[PDB]
RNA sequence: CAAGCUUGAGUCUCGUAGAGGGGGGUAGAAUUCCAGGUGUAGCGGUGAAAUGCGUAGAGAUCUGGAGGAAUACCGGUGGCG
């Protein structure tokens, strides 16, 4: 569920996937953070144990809200 | 029982203070909501949290509008009944 995002990420390099599924390739964490920032989105570590770790560009708050919404609705 | 008397009690005149009552108008602050601009990943809450809300862009900021409810300061062993 919970993913670490943005500056919480410690990986030197990550494989980057953008908000639409475009495979941006291997990028330094710094460049990945720049791309996320220019798009006003978050850099989310979706696959911490992949080699190299996989990050997805997305709105973390919107993603998390929808996930919690889904869980709650299906149980009431 | 009858006549009175004016101090009790009323009536008259002119003023005073008051959130006293009833009706009708109207005002500026705020909350919530609606519509937009800027902005971007959090907001919110607690002892700590989680539920909740936010990338269908929240919260924060600026703008316009709707609506209801109550009237900060004045304000006080102040006032009225």
């Amino acid at each position: 569920k919970d993913f670490i995002i943005n500056e919480q990420i410690r990986a030197r390099e990550v494989r980057l996937i953008d908000q639409n599924g475009d495979q941006l390739g291997i990028k330094s964490k710094q460049e990945a953070l720049e791309i996320a920032a220019r798009r006003n989105l978050d850099l989310v570590l979706v696959a911490p144990n992949a080699k190299p770790p996989v990050c997805r560009i997305m709105d973390y708050g919107k993603f998390r809200f929808e996930q919690q919404k889904k869980e709650k609705e299906a149980r009431k």
